[PDB]
């Protein structure tokens, strides 16, 4: 018999770090939904603003991680995903399995589909980032590891994998220092309105979270 791989590999945040990031994300949703720039753009966010009332983003992102938060490196589907075996056989992956890492969170974001946190990997952590033969059209021209994120919430009919795609689309948009100017300032940083229902909070001070690199089997 052959050994199957994890569902996916990634960094799983400690209990304390997950709680700190989760709360920071929830506070962001509350502040954003209350901000006049967001309220004014609700039609670009939802088609159901027929009612001129307030959208509660915590409710909108009603599918959330139930427990510990994580940052996926390679989705393997037990070995069925393309590139899964190649990723898992790397020395660096086997050597790092079970080890602790610190991940830097540089931004929080919201789109009509997902709420998440942008992770900025170190050079060492980038060695654990996969390099496959399918660099999506979405990631082209962005540095390796740009997709690294923590999912904080998803709209009802959205899959968590969409969060990485949303982050890449946001990074394409702000690539050319194309942030322009902030539409406001929340307590933790500058708030950017990127159009098409996309919002990005750039943290004045990056958040550091501790996590264990390991395999999740579902």
């Amino acid at each position: 018999e052959k050994d199957f791989l994890p569902l996916y590999f990634g960094w799983f945040l400690t209990k304390k770090s997950s709680e700190t990031l989760r709360k920071a994300g929830q506070v962001f949703l509350e502040e954003l939904g209350n901000h006049k720039a967001f309220k004014k753009e609700l039609r670009h966010f939802i088609s159901g603003d027929e009612p001129k009332e307030k959208l509660e983003l915590v409710s909108y992102f009603g599918k959330r991680p139930p427990g510990v938060l994580h940052c996926t490196t390679k989705f393997c589907d037990y070995g069925k995903a393309a590139g899964a075996e190649e990723y898992a056989q790397q020395e660096v992956v086997k050597r790092s399995y079970g080890k602790a890492f610190k991940l830097s969170i540089s931004a929080l974001f919201v789109t009509p589909k997902t709420a998440g946190a942008q992770v900025v990997l170190t050079d060492q952590e980038l060695q654990l980032w996969p390099s496959d033969l399918d660099k999506p059209s979405a990631s082209e021209g962005l540095p390796p590891g740009s997709r690294a994120h923590v999912t904080l919430g998803c709209a009802a009919d959205v899959q968590p994998v969409q969060t990485g795609l949303d982050l890449l689309d946001i990074l394409q948009q702000v690539k050319g220092g194309s942030q322009g100017e902030a539409v406001g300032e929340l307590p933790r940083g500058k708030l950017y309105s990127l159009g098409k229902g996309r919002w990005m909070l750039s943290l004045t001070k990056k958040m550091e979270v501790k996590a264990i690199f390991t395999g999740y089997y579902g």
